[PDB]
């Protein structure tokens, strides 16, 4: 699928918000996805014994993974849908390593959406969030593609 530039850049002028604040971000994200769906929390062998929200907000380690998936994401999203390159890695380690279905993928495009709404409502009206919906429904489009090729089809 395809955005335009005005779509683009209703994403990328929210993105630039998150960016003053990655950690934090990344905290409220991976918190909302392990809420929301607790199955997901199952996957990482590193945080699988995390039993509360508190502990969850205190775990050091979680909040540097959040750091680096945001860091991740934005890398993506700044390639306005040229991101052939950076999507390699990501689809090799999560088809073949951490073994990520598609539905967690929506999972976490569903609380980025959430916190995004929560903290910057004045940049993310209807137009701007069904831009991030856009550009989010395109990484998953382009990333299950990636995994039918490496043989995971998740
Ligand atoms: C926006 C979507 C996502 C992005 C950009 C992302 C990014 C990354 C990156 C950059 C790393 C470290 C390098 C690597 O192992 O490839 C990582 C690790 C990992 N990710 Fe993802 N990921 C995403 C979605 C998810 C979801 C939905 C799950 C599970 C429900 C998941 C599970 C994991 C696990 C288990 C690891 C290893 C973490 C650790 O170091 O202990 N990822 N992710």
């Amino acid at each position: 699928m395809v955005l335009s530039e005005g779509e683009w850049q209703l994403v990328l002028h929210v993105w630039a918000k998150v960016e003053a604040d990655v950690a934090g971000h990344g905290q409220d994200i991976l918190i909302r996805l392990f809420k929301s769906h607790p199955e997901t929390l199952e996957k990482f062998d590193r945080f699988k014994h995390l039993k509360t929200e508190a502990e969850m907000k205190a775990s050091e380690d979680l909040k540097k993974l959040g750091v680096t998936v945001l860091t991740a994401l934005g890398a993506i999203l700044k390639k306005k849908g040229h991101h052939e390159a950076e999507l390699k890695p990501l689809a090799q380690s999560h088809a073949t390593k951490h073994k990520i279905p598609i539905k967690y993928l929506e999972f976490i495009s569903e609380a980025i959406i959430h916190v995004l709404h929560s903290r910057h409502p004045g940049n993310f009206g209807a137009d701007a969030q069904g831009a991030m919906n856009k550009a989010l429904e395109l990484f998953r489009k382009d990333i299950a593609a990636k995994y039918k090729e490496l043989g995971y089809q998740g």
